[PDB]
């Protein structure tokens, strides 16, 4: 019965769809991002060359639109966006909220891929101690406003990369997954984050913190542990043609294992290797990249949600796993 | 007027596309291939596991098949396919033609990615001396039956990775480009190759063979070479954190040039970053690849593509290069 968007395909990463803002229905495509804490749309205010070809938020065309006008500021490296928070209807799907977000104000800096985007902004699904403002989740609002019985999102990415995938808030659709689906608890609650022990064959890492980031096509890991890996590779000959190509044939190549005390999650080969060509490409490169994050931390981003359905639970504190079907 | 063939996104590769067989126009998925000269389908005689989604070629239900049967089997490390040759009415848009190909009877490894694909099989559209059977090439073919005044090809990418890109038959839609095209003599009529003294910062390589590739995403360099270029980013301080990542507002990197007897073609770090999410990433990818696949030689995928209108005359033996609009 639940509530499902659909989620399409950019850049390698599907986790980008359709919310509205306002009265009147104002569109948007967002980057839904479980590893960040607030909506951020285009204002209709934006002075900026990148804003041009976006959608706009237009408070003044909303009969329920709420100032609030508290300046925002986030310098990056990258770039740098400045706007305000406002307050309004927030809908994705047939559920409707009041709800604050940011209307983008100026946006120097992420160039070119931004104006090069059909993507708008981003919505938040992740926790509020990470917020700017200590905003409730999105999710955890339709929940104390009786919109959903549960504050519990799932995502649904299909194994053959084709279909359509699914964000579905409210509960569990069990025509997403086969076999029975494993919680794991998260380890704090900053992101969607959990224990793990790492293994990629002879290297390992007991206790790490594993995030879950949907909008990465990248499959992450420290530089020690790449290091590791390195060593172990080099000694008992597998055999690479530079740093991160191989062949796609690639028998010798170990499985990532991410261990909880209660289950085992993998990715073999065939799920961490990106073809140089669509079809019958003799060579592939390993689509794991080594960046030191925060201590024994690692990301699993697109492969492993490609083959994992995931659940994510703020009532009960957990992230649930299955094989997606 | 030339005819056009729409080419659609798959993993970051924009040239996949619609072509018929036979008198029943049965329809395929290809991937247009610059670097490979035979078209091949899957037979209804296909056996094997990964065919069974897949449009198929059937003989019997087209009036104008020509059998020939001739024993056809390639082996790579990523797997084998094997078929047997077989003629008949080879469309793409309004231009149609019987043509010499290869219907895939079994056909082993190259999985998931084949399965995966939404993609049946490629067409071919590089030179007779690379071909299996001494083919001449569709284009030539088309020529040769007069059906097209001029045996060119181009292909065009949009700059924005927006809208739709064409592949255009047998004239230059000048539409697509700004300022002159630029022709480069083939060193050998094999593949799209021609002679260049490929520049990056500090290390250059003169007379590199360099191929044009429009099923690749990526940008290839020899081994040694961007060994050469990680050395030159170790002496004046370039940023790297590991090593193909950067961030995503570096400027101190060096365009890359493809240098000619008269002209010089050039990818900026806007044309060979890829950001690792698709909006408001820190964090970029280079996306130049080492591999050694022959003597001083590189490869010019999608990166450059997007950049460059290209343009592709049998007639002539040459490759045109033009700043696509
Ligand atoms: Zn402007
Ligand atoms: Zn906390
Ligand atoms: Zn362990
Ligand atoms: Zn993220
Ligand atoms: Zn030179
Ligand atoms: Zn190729």
């Amino acid at each position: 019965e639940f509530d499902n968007v659909e989620l399409k395909d950019l850049a390698n990463v599907l986790s980008f769809g359709e919310a509205k803002l306002g009265d009147n229905g104002q569109k948007f495509n967002f980057l839904f991002h479980t590893a960040s804490s607030n909506v951020w749309v285009p204002s209709i205010k934006c002075t900026s060359e990148s804003c041009e070809s976006k959608n706009h938020y237009d408070s003044s065309k909303s009969k329920t639109y709420e100032k609030d006008d508290t300046p925002v500021k986030l310098t990056s490296k990258a770039g740098t966006i400045s706007g305000i928070f406002s307050k309004d209807l927030v809908t994705i799907g047939k559920l409707s909220v009041p709800y604050k977000f940011i209307e983008m104000t100026e946006i120097v800096g992420f160039e070119p891929f931004y104006s090069e985007s059909d993507v708008d902004g981003v919505f938040g699904l992740g926790w509020k101690d990470l917020s700017i403002g200590s905003i409730d989740p999105y999710i955890v609002e339709l929940k104390t406003q009786n919109k959903i019985e549960q504050a519990v999102y799932s995502i649904y990415l299909p194994p053959e990369n084709k279909n359509k995938g699914y964000l579905t808030i409210g509960g569990i659709e069990e025509r997403f997954f086969d076999g029975p689906l494993n919680y794991e608890k998260l380890n704090h609650d900053l992101m969607w984050q959990v224990d793990l022990d790492v293994h990629f064959g002879n290297v390992s890492s007991k206790k790490a913190n594993v995030i879950l980031d949907s909008a990465t096509s990248v499959i992450t890991v420290p530089t020690e542990f790449f290091n590791q890996f390195v060593e172990s590779a080099s000694v008992f000959k597998v055999p690479f043609l530079s740093l991160y190509v191989t062949t796609c044939g690639n028998t010798k190549l170990p499985t990532l294992e991410y261990r909880s005390p209660n289950k085992v999650y993998t990715l073999e080969p065939k799920q961490y290797l990106e073809p140089l060509e669509n079809i019958f490409s003799a060579l592939c490169m390993l689509n794991i990249v080594p960046i030191d994050l925060e201590k024994n931390t690692f990301v699993l981003g697109d492969p492993f949600m490609r083959k994992y359905f995931t659940v994510y639970d703020y009532d009960n504190h957990t992230v649930g796993f299955a094989l997606a079907k």
